[PDB]
């Protein structure tokens, strides 16, 4: 019995009225969520954002909803994202690479979303259950 569900990735960026005392022109936020009134809580383990090497701490973990990351920053770049589920069975997770574009000053702020389809054939039923319940 095959089950499927949705996983909604998205970003918004908008230029600083002020830089940063470092000089990052952007604030930034990625998320990962169910879509509509979709608790994905119900199978999600924890959600891992990989940013860049130039950021400290660049392995970003929320074990909790909501699922994002909220940073500054000057430039774009590819940011993978791994969602973990709760299971003790392939597949533990997912990843994504997620491309976290920014604007030119001038230009509207981004507002981006994609929508993941994730099917799990033969789960097991315990986590059929938790993917059934978001
Ligand atoms: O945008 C940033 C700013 O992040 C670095 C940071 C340093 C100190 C404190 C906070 C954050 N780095 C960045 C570098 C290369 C690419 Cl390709 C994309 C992005
Ligand atoms: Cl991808």
């Amino acid at each position: 019995c095959a089950v499927q569900v949705k996983l909604e990735l998205g970003h918004r960026a908008q230029v600083r009225k002020k830089p940063t005392v470092e000089g990052f022109t952007h604030d930034w936020m990625v998320f990962v969520r169910g879509p509509e009134h979709s608790n994905i809580q119900h199978f999600v383990e924890k959600v891992v954002f990989h940013l860049h090497e130039s950021f400290p701490r660049p392995k970003r973990v929320c074990k909790d909803p909501p699922y994002k990351v909220e940073e500054s920053g000057y430039a774009g770049f590819i940011l993978p994202i791994e969602v973990y589920f709760k299971n003790k069975e392939e597949p533990r997770k997912v990843r994504f690479d997620y491309d976290l574009f920014l604007h030119l000053e001038g230009h509207p702020p981004v507002n981006h979303l994609r929508c993941e389809k994730l099917t799990f054939n033969n789960p097991t039923e315990d986590f059929r259950r938790k993917l059934l319940k978001a």
